[PDB]
DNA sequence: CCGACGTCGCATCAGC
DNA sequence: GCTGATGCGA
DNA sequence: GTCGG
């Protein structure tokens, strides 16, 4: 955490563009300056230094300069005691709500968390979840919670159908010692990229899931991605867990390792991948890795067998889930 | 300079 | 009801 | 905001 300062600086700025300026460019310009800066292993004696990297340019060059020098930015001292950016930054914290629709509850005088709920009836379902659980949403899940969290959907998974087979992807499968939510990646032989045999096939298991008290509630429910909320058991006598976000995913069996790929992440490791891939000739999604053709439109389905084909395809050499954590 | 910036799932709304 | 765009999220 | 070309 050489540079700590300097990445809470951007990330804090990056948030800025994206809730407030509503620019999802420089959001992810500022993003991918923090992470190449994480992963700098020096301390970063001057801007010009940090110039060398990709992703950051003049301008971040200039900030860091002013960062350095002062201990602050100028900048966010504003961006910071404008009440209408700070209410609106604040806004966008609750699940569900994006910078468009806390701008507009701002417009209400809606731009506080009593605010929120003195106006319950102005939320759609995932915006009243999303502030039911925001105080639990802020809280942190230690890997060991998570190790919990894993025995009960896999084994739940397992009594459902045997030949359901469920992976727990994220910043765990990165060997996190703490994640923010629990993703969880699902195959059952039965959908694969020629046919789905079988109905329900997510439903069953969220059910299953809601049957023994696991997940609580749902943000969103499709027939291949699952938004909700989950809760470990407590013991007699004690503090219940805080509630934690859980995403599942329904993948083509045979499209695992596409998509485990994906929800392993990072996200942004994942952008600067895919955007490889492109500069390549290749398109890769959660579910094929495809050749550009000559007019940019993408071809067939290339074959791929595990994690490593992809990197291989783009001339990267493979890294390891906990290598990806930019 | 400038065009492009990963890719897609669900909720929701506009328009028919 | 559908198609496509938009908002928010993975 | 950055950058390839
Ligand atoms: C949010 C998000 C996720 N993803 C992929 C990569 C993430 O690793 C994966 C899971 O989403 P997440 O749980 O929001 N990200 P996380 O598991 O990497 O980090 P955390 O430990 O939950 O905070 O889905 C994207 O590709 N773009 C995104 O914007
Ligand atoms: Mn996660
Ligand atoms: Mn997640
Ligand atoms: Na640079
Ligand atoms: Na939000």
């Amino acid at each position: 955490t050489l540079n700590g300062g300097i990445t809470d600086m951007l990330t804090e700025l990056a948030n800025f563009e994206k809730n407030v300026s509503q620019a999802i460019h420089k959001y992810n310009a500022y993003r991918k300056a923090a992470s190449v800066i994480a992963k700098y292993p020096h301390k970063i004696k001057s801007g010009a230094e940090a110039k060398k990297l990709p992703g950051v340019g003049t301008k971040i060059a200039e900030k860091i300069d002013e960062f350095l020098a002062t201990g602050k930015l100028r900048k966010l001292e504003k961006i910071r005691q404008d009440d209408t950016s700070s209410s609106i930054n604040f806004l966008t914290r609750v699940s569900g709500i994006g910078p468009s629709a806390a701008r507009k509850f701002v417009d209400e005088g809606i731009k506080t968390l009593e605010d929120l709920r003195k106006n319950e009836d102005k939320l759609n379902h995932h915006q009243r979840i999303g502030l039911k659980y925001f105080g639990d949403f802020e809280k942190r899940i230690p890997r060991e919670e998570m190790l919990q969290m894993q025995d009960i959907v896999l084994n739940e998974v397992k009594k459902v159908d045997s030949e359901y087979i469920a992976t727990v992807c994220g910043s765990f499968r990165r060997g996190a010692e703490s994640s923010g939510d629990m993703d969880v990646l699902l195959t059952h032989p039965s959908f694969t990229s020629e046919s789905t045999k079988q109905p329900k096939l997510l439903h069953q298991v969220v059910e299953q899931l809601q049957k023994v008290h696991f997940i609580t509630d749902t943000l969103s429910k499709g027939e291949t991605k699952f938004m909700g909320v989950c809760q470990l058991p407590s013991k007699n006598d004690e503090k219940e867990y805080p509630h934690r976000r859980i995403d599942i995913r329904l993948i083509p069996k045979d499209q695992y390792y596409c998509g485990v790929l994906y929800f392993t992440g990072s996200d942004i490791f994942a952008k600067n991948m895919r955007a490889h891939a492109l500069e390549k000739g290749f398109t890769i999604n959660e579910y094929t890795i495809r050749p550009l053709g000559v007019t940019g439109v993408a071809g067939e389905p290339l074959p791929v067998d595990s994690e490593k084909d992809i990197f291989d395809y783009i001339q990267w050499k493979y890294r390891e889930p906990k290598d990806r954590s930019e």
